[PDB]
């Protein structure tokens, strides 16, 4: 692997305990120059893809992804009761966080353009029930809105002297159980939208197929605008790892991809729209494509992570490179 240092943005699907962090200091992000305490239990159930990616390259991951995160609170917030203000978000919090922390070679003791990979995977909630899917935003601001945001992060990484960046796209969010109809796996009221069966459940999964394959068009051909007519980032490299793609193809062959019982429809970890109680499936969290009705289980993370390393690579059917 050619790189030493994997960066990362995002939300649940990628923290590795920084939301964790911030609920045990009062909503507090940490202190610059420090980074917080890694837990090997995410979301998934286990390791998120950047742990397996970062362990497999032998690489050291200064991972920002806070769980419940947007790109922008200025474009849709949420707000989380246990650190009384919003979710952070990646220009709001992560992203000053990493300005403040690259000045400490105590964190980035050799930060090079060469050696170092920075991936944004952000989405998942910016498009979802309580934030665009429920016309939340910012009046006026549309998912358009959010592509720039992403382009945005690159920006700001750009500026402190970073160049090999991987955007990783939105997934196919109607096939999350979540958003699906109970008829093909899909949750009746859950603790993430606790009134889905008063709403045309129908309506709002395919208007959430719409926003994300369309913010999946605009990242990969803005992108290729971007780097490779405008010059948005001289010298850097922009690959676009079209994750969408990857979740199809487990979706359509699980006996490919994952072990019995190669469910791809339902979810392993399955609580009451309270929160609690939740029953575990019986079987291995490797037969599971999602370890609950939002969040992609470990192997199916562990998945991610070694596609992601061909894109890194330059030699995946996932990746799209720009310069
Ligand atoms: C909740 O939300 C859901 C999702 O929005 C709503 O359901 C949608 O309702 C509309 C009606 O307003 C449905 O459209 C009708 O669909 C029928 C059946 O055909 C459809 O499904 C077929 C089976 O798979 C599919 O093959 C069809 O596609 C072909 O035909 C259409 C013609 O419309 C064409 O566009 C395609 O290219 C294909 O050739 C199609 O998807 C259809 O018979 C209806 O026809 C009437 O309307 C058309 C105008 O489009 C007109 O030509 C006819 O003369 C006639 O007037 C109409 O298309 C739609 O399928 C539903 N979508 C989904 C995903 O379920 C639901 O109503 C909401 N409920 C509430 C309470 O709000
Ligand atoms: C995903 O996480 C699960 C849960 O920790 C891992 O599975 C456990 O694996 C241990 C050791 O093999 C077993 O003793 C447990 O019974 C397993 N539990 C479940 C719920 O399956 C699993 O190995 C992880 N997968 C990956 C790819 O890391
Ligand atoms: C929560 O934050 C608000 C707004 O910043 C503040 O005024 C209030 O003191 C806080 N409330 C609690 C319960 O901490």
């Amino acid at each position: 692997h050619n790189f030493e240092t994997l960066v990362t943005f995002g939300d649940a699907y990628t923290d590795n305990g920084r939301l964790g962090y911030y609920i045990n200091h009062g909503g507090k992000a940490p202190r610059p120059g420090t980074m917080h305490d890694e837990t090997t239990t995410t979301a998934s159930g286990g390791l998120s893809w950047a742990q397996f990616a970062a362990r497999d390259a032998g690489a050291t991951l200064m991972d920002y992804a806070v769980s419940g995160a947007v790109c922008s609170n200025q474009i849709v917030s949420r707000y989380f009761d246990l650190i009384n203000r919003t979710f952070p978000a990646i220009l709001d919090d992560e992203i000053p966080s990493f300005q403040a922390d690259v000045l400490f070679k105590s964190l980035y003791p050799h930060r090079t353009a060469e050696n170092t990979v920075y991936a944004v995977w952000i989405g998942t909630n910016d498009l979802g029930w309580g934030a665009f899917l429920s016309d939340s935003q910012t009046p006026g601001k549309t998912i358009s809105d959010f592509v720039s945001c992403v382009f945005s992060v690159l920006d700001h990484v750009y500026k402190t002297g970073g160049r090999r960046f991987v955007i990783l796209n939105t997934v196919p969010l109607e096939l999350a159980p979540l958003y699906a109809l109970p008829e093909n796996g899909g949750t009746l009221d859950s603790q993430y939208w606790n009134t889905k069966t008063k709403y045309n459940m129908t309506e709002y999964g395919q208007k959430i197929r719409e926003y994300s394959t369309s913010v999946n068009t605009m990242l990969e051909n803005g992108a290729l605008v971007m780097a490779s007519l405008k010059k948005r980032w001289p010298k850097a490299m922009v690959d676009v790892f079209d994750v969408h793609s990857l979740f199809n193809d487990i979706y359509n062959a699980p006996t490919k991809y994952l072990d019995a019982p190669h469910n791809v429809n339902s979810y392993y970890h399955q609580c009451g729209p309270a929160g609690s109680p939740c029953t575990d499936q019986p079987g291995s969290l490797n037969g599971y494509m999602w370890y609950d009705e939002l969040h992609p289980s470990n192997k199916t993370s562990s998945i991610v992570a070694r596609n992601f390393l061909d894109v890194v690579a330059g030699k995946s059917k996932y990746g799209t490179r720009f310069h």
